[PDB]
């Protein structure tokens, strides 16, 4: 229903993996949180061993200003076609992901800077992060990286086996 449409059906979420997928897996995340920087390697394993997981992002910029840059300059960058490519680098990167950094790793992915920075300021960026915090409060998430998996909640780093036991016991229930 409502609240099943808010987490997986949101326009304005980044959709990986396939988007057709029988179970969507939705991660919150901030990129100088060092558990998703873990993570990172946990979710794209689970996304290559498995082609029906659909996995939808919640950009929840939590650990400071470093924090909500690299959240509005990521989803700033769904409009140079190139979200999914800046979110590896960012969440592979070497130290933190503040001004400078984020627009190192931007350069880096082929991101246009200038555009980049102007589309930052766009109300829909701002429109995604408040709802990644009302979600966040409605899920009981105190932090990240949390995780949905189906009707599961998941509220906490996972390996690779974890995320595919819960998607296996989806599928089961469903």
């Amino acid at each position: 229903n409502a609240n099943r449409d808010s987490l997986f059906n949101d326009p304005n979420a980044p959709v990986l993996g396939n988007p057709e997928g029988d179970v969507t897996v939705v991660e919150f995340f901030d990129y100088n949180c060092p558990y998703c920087r873990r993570a990172m390697a946990e979710v794209q394993g689970l996304v290559d061993a498995d082609p029906n997981v659909r996995l939808v992002y919640r950009e929840w910029p939590i650990l400071g200003e470093g924090s909500d840059f690299a959240a509005r300059a990521a989803l700033a960058a769904r409009q140079q076609g190139k979200y999914e490519a800046f979110h590896w680098a960012l969440m592979g990167m070497s130290g933190k992901a503040n001004e400078t950094g984020v627009l190192r790793i931007a350069r880096e992915v082929g991101l246009d800077t200038e555009q980049l920075q102007r589309d930052m300021e766009a109300p829909e960026v701002t429109a995604h992060i408040a709802q990644s915090m009302a979600l966040a409060q409605k899920l009981g998430f105190n932090g990240t990286p949390s995780f949905v998996v189906e009707d599961a909640l998941v509220p906490g780093f996972v390996e690779q086996s974890q995320l595919q036991d819960a998607v296996d016991r989806a599928r089961k229930a469903a």
